[PDB]
């Protein structure tokens, strides 16, 4: 008997197999979950990496920039799972920042249109997403996005950071519609995974901060393991957290909550 | 089921009402064995649906806690360690909450109120992580204290010190590789509750205590049930269980999301 | 001798003499500031607007949408206060969201055009501008943008509460640039000011929760707010919030 | 002609002239306020350190555990300040841990007569000063206690992170008390300033905690866009004048930080 026995759950977010989406279907589907994934772009990519999972799962195109495809993917969803059928969980594991927002360009240097792609791919995009799919949700419903706590600024991150502070007021929102529906919305905010390029300074910058998390998490943090983060995405989408919504939980080793 | 072969340790059931009695009911029925402390009570643990140890636990009792590790020993045997920890505790003098005036709480009510609500967490965790497995849980209650309200009065500073004090419990569990965390609930009805609710504080703060209750169902995009313990029970057995295993000195929100929401 | 004695500070935002701006410029004036103003769009209707302050003031055009405005600004400053002269204080006092993103419109019914455009005048602009002036600006100085507390969802502000959780971060990150040029960067959170029955509840529950009260009517408390940050005597806060809402955050009910 | 002119300010928690509560006194004396200051314990000794001052004031007793020192201070503070006179300001700057409660000891080790001790001072009292301070203070008024960030859990400072976490709670309460009398309730959360107990710390009077303290201040300089200098409380005591001037009317039950912006930093 596993945690999400019988559950139709869709995952965005899937380009390659160290995505914390991967690990989210994976984790999902040995729980007993039923799949619908949804790929951007590069679909035929897509499809050998969905390969590597446990099990089958109908991959649909979903690019969040697209209204068409927004406008189309309830219809899409409910023909590959059944007319009848509703989802139970929707899982949003999307992000962009284009090199002029995050990374070693400065601040100051990230021209708006830039600036402006990344937030409707990384905020704007769990609103799209929500009113597309709640008309197909069951009441009891999870609605889960990947965040990365945005509370304090730091190097690099940069504009990716104001897009994730977007993020969790969009969430905040979100919850107010999905409760109309008997759905929950919540964000996991995770740790740094490991999903010279950048230069010796970027690098440097990068690391310390990333080491950073291992020294300050209580039970320390394993930047090369998606499985604590994707086990904490499939406890939001159980019936085990139902009074849980417009929220955030962190599953960073409990880092945040520890100055040094 | 989601505890299946978990030994747990469940404090703080005083009656069927209590947020510890739903702890544990539902933490048996899925599968978990447990070992319940209390400070009567047997006649109410008899109600849970299988049998469990009680063993005697004041908090303010030295002697208590230092003997607690090895009463638990001798309850689940030599050899077995424990994997969950709950504290469910909680006490404030109606000098400290309630009608009282905020400043007319006298500082020997207040500091008995912090031993019992606050300071009883981290001498919990001392007295048991000894005794506990790796990828082991202790979990705590508390009522979301980051803004003042009415009434609450020095119980909301008690749990402003547990939200502090678990911080640092998660320092000490992470040495053992075990997690501490705090389930921050809504208003539930208890037996305290129901009698403030039913007048017996005043017309005045039974009003108050009856506005500050109403707000939550109606902030909570999901809504809040004050009649229903069992989301917040879930909840602390999602804690208890693997599927949490990255969140440590943390907070759980089981409150029907209405500390997300202003109105 | 007034708080800020001989400070030449910059204040954008001024529409009509219930604007936030408009308050904050009197009482930098009474309070001794040299000041350079900044309108957007209907400048005649500003120009006669700034006539009702109590000292003159240069007024400069300025689109935060418009890139040429962005790049000629600090220019356009140098030749109101004199080649030679810096700035001391810069106040972001810019906000707005199409009607789709803000009031009965459904949230899931506001298009991205709309929320960018919103998310552009409203937060990115306050590092545009900090982008523009900090090469025009004397240490010890401070940066001030004008903030609605985010930190939950409510009814009606929709899109500008999602805009001004951007600003907030937005903010931390400006003031690690203005740190370079010994230059605070803060918001002041200000609870609502008179500048529909959802909306009327939203601004009621405040005078209820602040301990000191809250008088919509009044933007003079949230002026000298913002003229206290602009002084010598926060020289210790950055990337930080003010919250000037009568305590209303403070208090759950 | 300064930004605390003709005010009447009462500063508890001077004990060295390397206290918080010593510079908040001169600057706020700069100002143009007129102070009444109280000391605990070593009275003679602080009389010496006061001296030290722009400007006399009156030193009062009191120690904040003792309930008739507190029953009798708004009257000792009206004699001080002539009857008919209320107090403009409070600042509370008083702080205490037994030393099981920090640094080397462990966490688990601190017996409750201690913590409970350090509560008292640490917390507790702001709302013991507030309550006989309140009756002799005007409208407009305002009370300012300092504050050290206890939102994360850190190595050393142990359960005096604690007495802070439950000290900003109270100042919540004290805010609806306060606001009743038209006063403001306030905390300062600052950096870390070199007072004796920081020195002592740091120079390992555990070495473990004097060699985690020593990395907490090298990273708050570090983090703090404006920097952070230790050695400086004048920072502090300006954030202090600031809260109890005029120009901060709208804020209460609040905290500001007088940290470098450290806070708002991760790295
Ligand atoms: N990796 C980490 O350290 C980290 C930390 C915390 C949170 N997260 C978050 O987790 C999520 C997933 O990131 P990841 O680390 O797995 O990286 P990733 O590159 O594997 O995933 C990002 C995904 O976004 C998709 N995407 C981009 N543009 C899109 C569009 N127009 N339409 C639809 N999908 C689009 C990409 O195709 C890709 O599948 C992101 O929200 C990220 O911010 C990552
Ligand atoms: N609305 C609510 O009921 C509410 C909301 C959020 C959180 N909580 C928290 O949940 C916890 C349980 O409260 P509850 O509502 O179930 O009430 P309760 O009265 O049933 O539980 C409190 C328990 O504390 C025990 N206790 C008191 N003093 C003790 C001592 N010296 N030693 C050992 N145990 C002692 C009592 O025996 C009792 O079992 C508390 O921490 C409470 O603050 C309650
Ligand atoms: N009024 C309140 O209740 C309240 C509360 C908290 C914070 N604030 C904030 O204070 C600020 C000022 O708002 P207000 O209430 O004074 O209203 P306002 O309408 O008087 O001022 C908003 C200003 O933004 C300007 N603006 C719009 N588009 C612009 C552009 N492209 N370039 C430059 N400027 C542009 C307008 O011309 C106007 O001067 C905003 O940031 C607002 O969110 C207001
Ligand atoms: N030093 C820092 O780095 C730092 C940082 C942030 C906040 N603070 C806070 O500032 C305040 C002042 O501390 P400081 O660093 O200036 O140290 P300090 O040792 O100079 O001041 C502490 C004061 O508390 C007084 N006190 C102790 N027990 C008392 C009692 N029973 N009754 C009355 N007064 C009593 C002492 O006499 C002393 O005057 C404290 O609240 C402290 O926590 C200090
Ligand atoms: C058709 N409208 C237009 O042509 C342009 N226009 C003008 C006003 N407008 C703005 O963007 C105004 C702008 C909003 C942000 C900022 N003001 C505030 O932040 C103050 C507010 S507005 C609001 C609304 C609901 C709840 C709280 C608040 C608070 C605290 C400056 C002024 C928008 C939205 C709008 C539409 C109709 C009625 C009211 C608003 C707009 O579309
Ligand atoms: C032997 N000493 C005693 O009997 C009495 N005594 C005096 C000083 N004492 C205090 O409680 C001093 C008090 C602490 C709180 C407060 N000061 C601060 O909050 C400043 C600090 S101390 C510290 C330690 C670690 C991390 C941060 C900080 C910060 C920000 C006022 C002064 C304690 C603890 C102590 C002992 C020796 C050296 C240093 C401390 C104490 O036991």
């Amino acid at each position: 008997t596993g945690l999400l026995d019988g559950k139709r759950i869709l995952v965005s977010g899937i380009i390659t197999d160290s995505s914390i989406a991967f690990h989210i279907a994976r984790v999902a589907q040995e729980q007993g979950a039923q799949l619908v994934l949804t790929g951007f772009d590069r679909l035929r990519l897509i499809q050998r990496i969905t390969d590597r999972l446990p099990a089958k799962a109908p991959l649909l195109e979903l690019d969040v920039q697209n209204e068409e495809h927004l406008a189309s993917l309830a219809g899409r969803v409910t023909e590959a799972i059944g007319a009848g059928n509703k989802l139970d969980g929707v899982v949003h594991s999307i992000g962009f920042m284009p090199q002029t927002g995050m990374g070693i360009n400065p601040f100051f240097d990230a021209p708006y249109a830039d600036v402006s792609k990344g937030i409707h791919i990384s905020a704007y995009s769990y609103a799209s997403m929500a009113k597309a799919l709640l008309p197909i949700m069951n009441p009891g419903g999870s609605i889960v996005g990947m965040d990365f706590d945005p509370s304090r600024a730091m190097p690099a991150y940069n504009w990716m950071t104001v897009a994730k502070s977007a993020l969790e007021s969009v969430n905040r929102f979100v919850a107010r519609e999905a409760g109309k529906y008997g759905v929950r919305s919540n964000l996991v905010a995770a740790g740094p995974i490991r999903t010279g390029a950048l230069g010796e300074e970027a690098g440097a910058q990068i690391q310390l901060l990333e080491e950073g998390w291992d020294q300050r998490a209580p039970i320390g943090w394993n930047m090369k393991d998606a499985t604590p983060v994707a086990k904490t995405v499939c406890a939001l989408l159980s019936d085990w957290l139902p009074a849980t919504t417009g929220d955030i939980i962190y599953a960073d080793g409990g880092a945040h909550t520890q100055l040094l």
